[PDB]
């Protein structure tokens, strides 16, 4: 599923993400475009082994189960192919795990190079 913009926030929203551990919904939107480009299928191999799963690109060495990932801890419980479901309930509950474990939005690379500190607020423009 390619979500729309304001599909996404409201669905973020719904799922109680909207400044949760202090982060607003744009940082949040924001995150999931250059993640995912707002593709609930979209996978990333990286160079340590792991990959890159889903909306949130949740990564395998940490947070998810792929069967192939050295070192992988699984941190959330769950494979992580359910991190690629066109319902993004499994990739909220994780990433609310992931945002909490100690570095913040800090997790999410593409966050951290191009929506940390830019005005997030434009990514929720015109969504009710
Ligand atoms: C969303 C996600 O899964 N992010 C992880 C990220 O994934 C990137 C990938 O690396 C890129 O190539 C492409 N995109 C994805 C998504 O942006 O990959 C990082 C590197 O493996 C992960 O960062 C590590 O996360 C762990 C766990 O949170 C960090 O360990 C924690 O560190 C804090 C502070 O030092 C400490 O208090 C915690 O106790 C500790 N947790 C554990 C379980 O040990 C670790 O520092 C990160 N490493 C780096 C280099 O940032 C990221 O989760």
């Amino acid at each position: 599923k390619v979500f729309g913009r304001c599909e996404l926030a409201a669905a973020m929203k719904r799922h109680g993400l909207d400044n949760y551990r202090g982060y607003s919904l744009g940082n949040w939107v924001c995150a999931a475009k250059f993640e995912s480009n707002f593709n609930t299928q979209a996978t990333n191999r990286n160079t340590d082994g792991s990959t890159d799963y889903g909306i949130l690109q949740i990564n395998s060495r940490w947070w998810c189960n792929d069967g192939r990932t050295p070192g992988s801890r699984n941190l959330c419980n769950i494979p992580c192919s359910a991190l690629l479901s066109s319902d993004i309930t499994a990739s909220v509950n994780c990433a609310k795990k992931i945002v909490s474990d100690g570095n913040g939005m800090n997790a999410w690379v593409a966050w951290r190079n191009r929506c940390k500190g830019t005005d997030v607020q434009a990514w929720i423009r015109g969504c009710r």
